[PDB]
């Protein structure tokens, strides 16, 4: 029954962070009554995202996701039974990560690819959610 | 000989406080002879139990407790031998887990579940093991 | 929701050949239904039986069985989730254990346990099984 | 890169043994090029299908097979990196899966889930895989 | 010349006495250094649980010298083999009485480790044997 | 109770005859199948070596007997513990001599899990005198591990 | 010192089977005295070899594999000690696998990857090996 | 993609410190915009280095590396696939380590190998891996 | 008394010719049964390769004693342990001569543990060794 | 080619301090160039030494040892690559262990043996080898034949 999913998309090219929040805010919405949690990242033109629930649940939010005009390519990374959450305080977070970002920051994503700014495509399952373990605990 | 028996059960709809009180006293009156400890959650209308004691006085106690008119439709989780007791502190103990729960509670309902209610059928063997010990740490 | 529960009991002195017939006849007719499958063993006046199947109908028929008239003194050995059957070929077998069993009956017997009489009491969950396999592929 | 994915479905109601037919006819003329292989087991009312390819394709076909109008509430069981495919010979292959299927198939069913009838909602993701893995030996 | 480890029960006669139990206490303090044995004694009337370590000549010839004592019988030797190090290396023996008079803090040790209370090694296999003898040295 | 295994090895007296050695088997024999022990008895001249299984109280009902027996001394538990499931299906009616005058194919068998090709059980350990035992008890038919 | 080096590189655009053979011809003449055994396969347009020997050996060899001027962009896929060989027969053997391969050869790059094209560049190590050792086993020689 | 690939050299007779520090200086230049971290192990006259990386990265950096006329006879000791870097903080950082080395370095080149002057060429994996992890530490 | 297992390897001096191998086989074989000693030893010219298993008091007292043979030098012990049980149990010595004229199947072994087609037991580690020893004995 | 050897073997009767001395001031002479490191104990008559270093070096130093006239009966323990040194801050650390050694040193004794006076040849090679690590952490100086502990 408790599952979690790791996917990653191409948000459209012209993403404002104003649509950031407008995704934060209906995930932040939506969540809690389906009982998913999990944690976003955007960094440009990329996301990547965990998420945590029930499998019914957990598919329903993602196959609804992919709906969404303000991304395309979804590549789930990973999809399987979980003994326990990683994310079960937040219905969602979102994080922006990019070229801009701090050096602790550029740091993580090093450690888990060969360059500092996140490309999912260039990631393992492990790595993915290595990488989201480790972000969770910078702010 | 040393055992450790996990199920599930459905309340009948009328359970109000003193019949927890009821069972309670009663297993805190019949276990210490038995050599049983434990601990018994109320998740309106479910009861998760865990048992421990010597695989004789174990099926002595469950299969009394199953002719209890006070819930029906038992469901074993698990039962197996055991290393070394991890309830030893209380002959027994009853925690209700519900919607009135705290915040801490809730949140580790939904650490080992799909939803923040704590719902047995839910869970595999792993789950409610984990759920019951954190639990029985917070009390 | 796969699962396996192997008990042992004490048979009522009384018991004939026809009764071990009338209990094979009744599982044969509900465990179909059911989706039960399993193996029992009649050593005077000492049952084994292991159950296979979804957990809600192991448990529906497990505590069906306890209410029988012809045993009494149930013992829960094991009660787990497993990954497969190995007991699926038959909705319910019945073979008596005795001295007047095959030589290759009463070894297997003595493989698993202190006598050449079968005494569940006296065997762990893992040598329940190997016998209750050993046994079932020589029938 | 090389992946493997699995899910459920529900069928639409009124599905006729000549959709199952059409269903087939566009995978085998569709996965060669993408370097899909598989197999899919429709059980009534429900699909079940394993997919292996490289992770970008094998999420293009998956994508495209749920926007599709002969099932809905697709469920993915599992969605992994794969050391090497296990269905490499057939693009796509179709067995249909019922009460009238043959005793042998009924008991492969049985060996991996709580009955005779599959239901890939009752199953985990190992039986799953070893279930479709047994049957595409038999066939 | 293989370091060994001996691990055993058995039930003392009706009516041991506080001073037998001091009385072998004191033999064993006496006859253990010379042999090299170390190990622990519990008493639980009306049974023993007791462990020895030392060379295989020496626990073993220690043993049998102990089972022949009129004070206890029906020893069952629960384990015995070859031992990787001691873990009760710094008593020659030491001897600690378990009952329902021992404090809240032991019972529940007891209790950890078996299906009652009270200590009966018969029912205890020889890893919950060892690790309660760990346990209950560490408190003492 | 549970299942176990015991192996030990002991001094015969000096001056043990066959007569002797027969009465102990006729004894073991005797008592052993009733309960429940199967396993072996090895004699390699003045020692003895052997594997008992069975429920632990008749283990080591059966071993505390031997030891009080005045045709041997200095008795070694070798090793002593719960089993998942016997290795001898049998309480072997025979007595196996292990000495000089054994074939080539038993001296090997010593040489493979000792320094000699006389039997010495306190130079080997657990293991080693389980595979010989089990070994000897296949070569002479006795046997099978099931 | 027994090691194992697996790598992939891009053959020259105007590669030829008889430079295919020179190859062959190079390695056959080379490998047996400096103990190197493994095997090539040509996949157009990128080569896939397997190198066993002593370290040095293999280190040598593969240098001087690179500086040839018929391939480039040489990327080792996993360079490490190995316990045993695996292609001790071959001192070394050369496999083209194309479009014009045989079904079960096909069926076989497929087992390991995502097409029946064999791409080393999307192949794990793992999949590199296994794939050379069943490719080896189904053809015959030694 | 993410790799590691270590390798020995023997740096030419002549080398001088002013050497040392421009091949420190060249690293430090290219390696950032390579995304390439690691650390260089000078004993002279021999090199030991560790690179990270992506796969296409490592290798184009390693392959032009064995073009520089300053050392010869390169032995690749390890290259795989890793799960995470363990530099990362250094783009490339240098050091020296000969018989005027603290006791403390010397007592680590001891610890790892068969004298107190490192023989890179000497040492498998697991010890070059560790000795750069634990070297690193201490400066 | 222990059972233990020693493999070590030798240089030959540049003189040695058949009879001197003979001559070592002919006094292993002598020797090694009163000790209980076992083994197989292989000959590539220059070097040694030699297994030995028995009491470790007897392969100490062998090994020592080979050590002191003036037909070798710069002996380097290459493995030595407790063994569960022996593997050259059915021969008190062998010797096999492994050179660039024994069979493609003995070169072919050689190769398959080690960097060339001449045995040079420097290039191998214990298991390796072994594993050598153990093929080259069942193709024997 | 990093590598361990232990050894036991009898030391000669009349072996004194100074005997005791000139073994350790042998050692450390020779030992650092060969990139040899280790430990030696001394219950009498018995020694007790593991060495680490190269193959090679262990092996020349080790059968150098064994030509020693104050000691015969040499019984290797142990001899196998090793991963990483476990002795490597002496090139040679010598203790002398007996029934006038500290309770704390008879206690480690006892702990891997069946008594509390030294014997090798009743420890097999992991008794051997982690007796011999414990004795490393509690020694202080490259000997105790000056001061002890
Ligand atoms: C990258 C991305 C991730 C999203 N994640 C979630 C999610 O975690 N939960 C959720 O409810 N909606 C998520 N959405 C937003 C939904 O697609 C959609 O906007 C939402 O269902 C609309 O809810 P509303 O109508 O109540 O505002 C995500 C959208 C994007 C593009
Ligand atoms: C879900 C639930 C859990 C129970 N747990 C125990 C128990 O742990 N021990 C016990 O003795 N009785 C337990 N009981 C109560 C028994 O069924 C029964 O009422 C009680 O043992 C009667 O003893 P008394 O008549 O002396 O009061 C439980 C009952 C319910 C319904
Ligand atoms: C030891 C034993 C094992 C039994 N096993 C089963 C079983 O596997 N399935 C079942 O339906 N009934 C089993 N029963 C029989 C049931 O207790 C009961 O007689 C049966 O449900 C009556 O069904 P009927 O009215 O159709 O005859 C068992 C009874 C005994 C004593
Ligand atoms: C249960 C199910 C499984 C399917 N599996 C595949 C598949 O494996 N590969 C594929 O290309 N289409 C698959 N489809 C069919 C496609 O959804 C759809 O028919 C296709 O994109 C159009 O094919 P066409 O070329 O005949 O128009 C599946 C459909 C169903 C409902
Ligand atoms: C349960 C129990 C444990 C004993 N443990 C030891 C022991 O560890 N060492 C020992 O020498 N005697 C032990 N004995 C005592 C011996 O049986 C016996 O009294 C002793 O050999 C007599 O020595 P003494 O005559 O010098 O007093 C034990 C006795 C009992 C009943
Ligand atoms: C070395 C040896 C082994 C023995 N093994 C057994 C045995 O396995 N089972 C047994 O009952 N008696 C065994 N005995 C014989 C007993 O000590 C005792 O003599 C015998 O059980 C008496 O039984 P009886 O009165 O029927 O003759 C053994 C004796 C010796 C010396
Ligand atoms: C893809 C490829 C693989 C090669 N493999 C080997 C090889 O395994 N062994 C070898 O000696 N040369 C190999 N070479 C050839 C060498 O680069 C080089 O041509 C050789 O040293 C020439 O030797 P020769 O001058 O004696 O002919 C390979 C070349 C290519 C491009
Ligand atoms: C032992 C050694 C290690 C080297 N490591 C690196 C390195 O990590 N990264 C790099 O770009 N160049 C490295 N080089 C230097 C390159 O070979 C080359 O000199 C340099 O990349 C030229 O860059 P520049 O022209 O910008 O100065 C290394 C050279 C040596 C001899
Ligand atoms: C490489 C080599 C291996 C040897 N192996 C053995 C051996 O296994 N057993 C043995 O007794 N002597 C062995 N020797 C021979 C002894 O060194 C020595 O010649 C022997 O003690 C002479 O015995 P003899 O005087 O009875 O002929 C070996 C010698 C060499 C050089
Ligand atoms: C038990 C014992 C251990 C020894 N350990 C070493 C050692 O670790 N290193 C060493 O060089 N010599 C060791 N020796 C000393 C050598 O046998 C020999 O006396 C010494 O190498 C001669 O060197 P010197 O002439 O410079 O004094 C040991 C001797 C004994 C008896």
């Amino acid at each position: 029954s408790l599952y979690r999913l790791i996917y990653s998309s191409q948000g459209i090219p012209n993403l404002q962070p104003q649509d950031l929040k407008d995704i934060l805010e209906s995930s932040q919405r939506n969540n809690p009554a389906n009982g998913i949690t999990g944690l976003l990242c955007y960094s440009k033109p990329a996301f990547l995202q965990v998420l945590e629930g029930e499998c019914e649940q957990v598919n329903e939010t993602y196959h609804r996701i992919v709906q969404d005009e303000r991304h395309h390519s979804p590549q789930i990374i990973e999809c399987m039974p979980i003994r326990r959450r990683n994310f079960e305080v937040w219905s969602m977070q979102a994080i922006t990560v990019n070229d801009l970002s701090t050096e602790q920051v550029k740091t993580l994503v090093l450690k888990y690819s060969g360059f500092t700014t996140l490309r999912p495509s260039a990631m393992d399952p492990e790595q993915c959610l290595n990488f989201l373990l480790d972000i969770a605990k910078i702010y």
